[PDB]
């Protein structure tokens, strides 16, 4: 119920719909070297090769399997255009006519964070593009907000952060911002902390 | 004595490498194309112009090969790289230095001399370069020695008096093949061989040493 200057939103889980492709593109790899991860259901993701491998964890050369796995995911990027939500240019068009800035936080490289907004024709929306591989400090810290508050111009009470994981909530929390969650149904994240949850990005314009 | 470098563009003046591959296999994703089976060094320095049978295997006679050539050219227009947000940031002082020595510089890519001009162009890069080629103008993709040994030939310097600055495996195996010396800067990203280099090196400023 206050003036709305500028939205910041997070990339993955609020633009684009990542976490089960991240989990399969996983499984995938796996699978083809006979490894099975029916044991680790997409939650336990919500470092961990002993975890993965479980009884056969004394017969692999976990070095190369991470090799491999790199060189895996080299072959398959995620594909954002088809997994972009279909109301986001609708939504970041209309949120641009109102005449808000707007902003992008992402934990992802900044190569990925490009590639994503090219393909996707976003770029234009975006006053300002943050990737934490530029900030010592991580989610739930909440420097990338910060900083995001600082480059915009925006006062904290003025902004609005779009965000879905527990840590991310937290960082914006943490920069004094009121935050709004996409409405978690599928992976058990924890979003109790946010102002509120959305069901969509549509949703992010009854709040303007 | 060192009389001319050759440096290769991509991955040695500009960090555009996982740009360039993230580019090619999202490409080839959304034509249903898998490459599961090619490792990065297959592409890295190479021209997909003519290992399209390596790519597609057993599907290979299904596809109209020149259209999709044609739509993956199209498509590498129409997503170009941000040279200016990817340059390396001690190249001015590397070329402004070799220059100053009075050496004669190269420049060559298998990026499509558009790209190369763009990249030249848009960094202020265009008089520090005696030659610069394109792997477009040469039917021998890399590791064929032909862009190298035409580099030479154009510099006027023998190979003995040159150095090549490379980084994939191919083009690394191009220039070793043109028997000129090869330094590559470190790939800690592909898991590319580069053992036939004669060295490698942590950036471009670590060449300055070479001369």
């Amino acid at each position: 119920n206050a003036m709305v200057e500028a939205i910041i939103f997070d990339m993955d889980g609020v633009l684009f719909d990542t976490e089960k492709y991240y989990y399969d593109r996983r499984a995938s790899f796996l699978g083809q070297k006979g490894i099975s991860i029916d044991h680790l259901p997409p939650s336990f993701f919500i470092q961990v090769w002993e975890n993965i491998l479980r009884d056969e964890y004394d017969k692999w050369d976990v070095s190369t399997l991470q090799e491999e796995y790199n060189t895996y995911k080299q072959n398959n990027p995620l594909p954002y255009k088809e997994l972009i939500f279909p109301d986001v240019l609708k939504v970041l068009n209309e949120v641009k006519s109102q005449g808000l800035e707007i902003g992008l936080a992402s934990s992802s490289v900044k190569a990925d964070i490009f590639r994503a907004l090219e393909e996707n024709r976003l770029q234009g929306f975006f006053d300002i593009v943050l990737s934490g591989e530029e900030f010592k400090e991580s989610k739930p810290n909440p420097e990338i907000y910060l900083t995001a508050l600082k480059q915009l111009n925006v006062q904290a009470s003025r902004a609005l952060i779009i965000e879905d994981s527990e840590k991310g909530i937290a960082a914006g929390v943490a920069a004094d911002v009121e935050v709004w969650a996409i409405r978690d149904n599928e992976f058990g994240m924890d979003q109790s902390a946010a102002k509120g949850l959305l069901d969509s990005l549509t949703d992010v314009l009854d709040l303007i």
